[PDB]
């Protein structure tokens, strides 16, 4: 009944002619595309020649589901070579994002309670509310200024710097200046480096280091010199935090770092390596998807209404309790993971298979890095009738995995949830969004999945 | 590809822009509604003045005005103009404003350098100048177009029964083709500095 590893289809591609097309062009913004394409052709599964390697993409929750059955205890992903080297050229320890096994899971286990744990997040969702706050009485205030009582703009920039305040605020218990005011150098430079930073990520990613080395050395030193100013971005972060708590410990709650670093469970260099990870990965992650849902509300005015009504429904209720955001507000919720379904932020799901296993009735060889890729996933008509509509109802009744599976999935999840939860929650409450830009959003890819164009937004004040 | 408003025009083209102009640009009826817009900005300015005069020992203040004067031109117009508060009274020049103001400097400049002659010596005599003549008027449509998409989007979504500004007017009215109000609209928010 079972097939071997090599009656797969293949894809029609070269390991080697997508090195230069990457070389040539710089990039690789179509990947998701010419995945989707190639799924569509040649069915759910696929293996790809890696030229000895195996790997194999699938499309269902079906296979997902068979994936997590087969997390092992240490749960592997491919290693990221770039990232890995940066810590290993300046010495630094490795984040849980990029640990895998023993490691891994001494340190997730000792991160689990404080940055995800429904118990933390009761504590640090009434800090995001307070940015979140903060964000909508600055728009309401220049809004206001305005005879129509609209305002007009590009809100990627201020989004941006919304998930740089809030996250610095659930992370560090620090309010750096950033809502209603002015991007900082220091801000416009981390932005900058991160991006740089996923740009050159997608050059060097798909060779080994052997060909890069000589194929792109200065591409190397971009992501190399693009690491060295968002590794200060968090140091400077952790070196405040630090010496703040060698001084006196706070009875009341501060932070997730703070916790961290009060217990003491992990060692400072890996306190550090993982401060780094939340500091990096709490902003284009939370902002791309928050960005994507005011579009979508912006070009769906009925899934709109009905949002507000519940939010104004909720809205005295959340001001006195803002912790209680998570349980008052469920369409709300549904919209991002109708949002996640549509423009998932991480392409893809991976795992180096630990044990053999069976896909789509395939043998899968022990060792086999599997992706799963959600661009695909949530996109299959068959499974999400209508699947180019946006309606969040769809959530209310493993078809949602835009975080991943099992002791692996996403750590920051909830503090993602809660940034954008709340802000969309404040918007709601105090203006409607509009556009006349109603044609899709190309989306694009260097390492995360981002809109390539930022529409232009109306916040029209009720 | 635009066409040309008022200022450009002779003949037939230019009656018909400009009698659908007059009564909202021009109008004594015109003015009484932009008045009072345009006095809440010069009374923000005189505000922000004497803020910054009365922290001084002397209560006066010693400066080059034409940074000032100037963003006070931009922050009127735009207001009585399109509706809209930028915030460029009692605050910092935005590095849009700033780069406005220079492009229109070149402009005019280049504009100079390129009048006297036909332009078929110019082709070849001043190839840079005319790069550099364009270039400005791209920075110069680049700002007024964008004033125009933010009140184009706003008004296809409510039509105000309040004044806010100029080009609502003209745009309600919809006497004139929407190139037209765009060519118009750029003519008074280049002039109006
Ligand atoms: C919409 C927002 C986000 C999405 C869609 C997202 C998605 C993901 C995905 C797909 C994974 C892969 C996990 C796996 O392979 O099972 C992951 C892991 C991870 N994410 Fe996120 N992420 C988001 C926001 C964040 C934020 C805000 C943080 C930091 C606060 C963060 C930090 C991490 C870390 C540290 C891991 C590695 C966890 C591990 O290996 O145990 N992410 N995330
Ligand atoms: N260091 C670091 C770091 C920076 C950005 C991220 C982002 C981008 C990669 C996918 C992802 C999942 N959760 C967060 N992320 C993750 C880690
Ligand atoms: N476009 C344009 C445009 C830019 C500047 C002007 C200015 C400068 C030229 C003389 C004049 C009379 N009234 C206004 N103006 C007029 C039009």
């Amino acid at each position: 009944t079972v097939l071997p590893f090599e009656a797969m289809p293949q894809h029609p591609g070269n390991r080697w002619l997508r090195l230069l097309q990457i070389w040539r062009e710089q990039g690789y913004e179509h990947l998701h595309l010419e995945m989707h394409q190639t799924f569509q052709e040649l069915g759910p599964i696929f293996r790809y020649n890696l030229g000895g390697p195996r790997m194999v993409c699938v499309m269902l929750p079906e296979d997902v589901e068979k994936l997590q059955q087969v997390d092992s205890l240490h749960p592997c992903r491919m290693i990221l070579e770039p990232w890995v080297a940066y810590r290993q050229h300046r010495g630094h320890k490795c984040g849980v994002f990029l640990l895998n096994g023993p490691e891994w899971r001494f340190n997730r286990l000792r991160l689990n309670p404080d940055v995800l744990s429904p118990k933390a997040v009761q504590r640090f969702l009434p800090m995001v509310d307070a940015v979140a706050r903060d964000f909508s009485q600055a728009l309401k205030k220049k809004v206001l200024q305005n005879a129509r009582g609209s305002l007009t703009l590009d809100v990627q920039p201020s989004i941006f710097h919304y998930t740089i305040e809030a996250s610095n605020l659930a992370l560090f218990g620090e309010r750096l200046g950033l809502v209603g005011h002015s991007p900082s150098s220091a801000s416009l430079n981390f932005l900058h480096a991160l991006e740089v930073m996923f740009k050159s990520t997608v050059q060097l990613m798909f060779m080994p280091r052997s060909l890069s080395r000589w194929i792109s050395p200065k591409v190397w030193k971009e992501h190399f010199e693009a690491w060295d100013c968002i590794f200060q971005y968090g140091d400077n972060c952790i070196q405040k935090i630090y010496q703040e708590l060698a001084f006196n410990r706070p009875q009341h709650y501060t932070g997730i770092v703070a916790e961290l670093l009060l217990k003491a469970e992990l060692s400072l260099e890996a306190i550090k390596a993982n401060s780094m990870e939340l500091t990096a990965g709490s902003v284009d992650t939370t902002a791309f998807p928050l960005l994507m849902t005011l579009f979508e509300l912006a070009r769906n005015p009925d899934v709109q209404q009905i949002l507000r009504q519940e939010s104004l429904a909720a809205a005295a209720s959340i001001s006195e309790h803002p912790q209680k955001a998570t349980t008052e507000l469920p369409l709300l919720r549904a919209a991002l993971k109708e949002t996640l379904r549509l423009y998932p932020v991480g392409l893809f799901l991976e795992r180096v298979v630990s044990s053999d296993l069976v896909l789509q009735n395939y043998h899968i060889p022990a060792g086999t890095l599997v992706q799963v890729f959600l661009y695909s996933l949530g996109r299959n008509a068959a499974l999400f009738p209508r699947p180019e509509r946006y309606n969040p109802q769809r959530w209310l009744d493993f078809h949602h995995v835009p975080f991943g599976f099992g002791m692996r999935q996403c750590l920051g999840r909830r503090l993602a949830e809660a940034e954008m939860l709340l802000l969309l929650h404040h918007v709601l409450k105090h203006f409607l969004v509009e556009t006349l830009t109603q044609e899709d959003i190309k989306m694009v890819y260097s390492f995360i999945l981002r809109p390539g164009t930022s529409p232009l937004l109306t916040f029209r004040a009720i």
